[PDB]
């Protein structure tokens, strides 16, 4: 590829989009199960998970809405010709530090998302299992 | 749409979204690993690339493994308001996907923890 900065820009956008699509798809499926489980002994667990995943979805939306401006703000620091560079060897040492700060930011978002998505979900898997066996 | 068709579609979209998320994470980490070669970020970027590749392939195995089980359950529902027996089948289906969700997030988080720690440390005091 001859558009390294544009590729990173696209890659970040696609990652954030895929993160939100995953959160919405999780809630959507759990919503279908909650509806079918109405008045059954699975309803409590399915309803609790629906509420957890709605909140995880909201948190993910907030985390992604907050990283977008942070990322854009950081990338203004790239050197003047950055959008026209065709090879990473043209980047300045300062440009590498700018991209490094973006990288660290993305890693922290990924870590925080996974931490939040999981912490809320752990107790419902057990209730789901308890209702299947008895 | 039919409720069983809607659930079949919901499960397919959920599993697809999980694997697309993994692939998008890998793709972005690949780009970073390339742009950081020979810089002081290359070690962490290469480690993260290896981690996210591992997680993507683990998620791929995990989701392929449940394909036959889910198929078997939804076909037990083809005959099937749902009967009480249908509700129990749907409960096992729900449990199966909840387990995939929990296992995926648990594994992805465990695997990224070390590189995440190194990156946090770099934010505290850059090298």
């Amino acid at each position: 590829s001859t558009t390294p900065i544009a590729d990173i820009q696209q890659g970040i956008s696609k990652y954030l989009d895929a993160l939100n699509v995953f959160c919405r798809a999780s809630t959507f499926l759990t919503d279908l199960f909650s509806t079918v489980f109405r008045n059954s002994h699975y309803s409590k667990a399915a309803t609790q998970l629906k509420d957890v995943q709605e909140h995880v979805m909201e948190a993910a939306s907030r985390l992604t809405s907050a990283i977008k401006p942070e990322i854009a703000k950081m990338l203004m620091e790239l050197s003047a010709g950055a959008a026209n560079f065709t090879d990473q060897k043209e980047f300045s040492l300062q440009d590498i530090e700018v991209l490094g700060r973006c990288f660290l930011t993305v890693v922290q978002v990924h870590f925080q998302f996974l931490t939040h998505a999981l912490q809320k979900v752990q107790p419902v898997a057990h209730s789901c299992f308890a209702e299947v066996i008895v």
